[PDB]
């Protein structure tokens, strides 16, 4: 599709076998996600937005299906006020910015 | 452009006459910049993100060149470590996500 920013971009996604919402991030350098259950071993990952460091835990290799289409790669889960796809996966997708 | 997400959507910006660089940012309601020395009177408020709050000073009909493209709008003046073009600018350059 092609999605205009006159509201926030969100889209579903679904991961661990639930659907979720989530919001095309092309500011984020990767995918950090609320609180939720994943597979395998995580690893424990600081990451900065504007206003400081929150501590996350890192997945790796995780599936990730957006509007549809499949992604697999890192996933963060930590207390971020929204879920957000970013670059990582967004690249598995195709996703472009046009104007 | 159709610019892929394979690296940071960084482009040129420019407001008077100062030539910056700004990243292309979705997941953002509104544009945050460094200090620009912009004149006029602004209002003070909070923003936030990942990791906290922020202070900044919002002004109003800036003209801004994006990419080579016009607009004009509202800039957050502020302490962020990056510039971002958020989505009241993206919209008004005509900007979308595609996949």
């Amino acid at each position: 599709p092609q999605i205009t920013l006159w509201q926030r971009p969100l889209v579903t996604i679904k991961i661990g076998g639930q659907l979720k919402e989530a919001l095309l991030d092309t500011g984020a350098d990767d995918t950090v996600l609320e609180e939720m259950s994943l597979p395998g071993r995580w690893k424990p990952k600081m990451i900065g937005g504007i206003g400081g460091f929150i501590k996350v835990r890192q997945y790796d290799q995780i599936l990730i299906e957006i509007c549809g289409h499949k992604a697999i790669g890192t996933v963060l889960v930590g207390p971020t006020p929204v879920n957000i796809i970013g670059r990582n996966l967004l690249t598995q997708i195709g996703c472009t910015l046009n104007f």
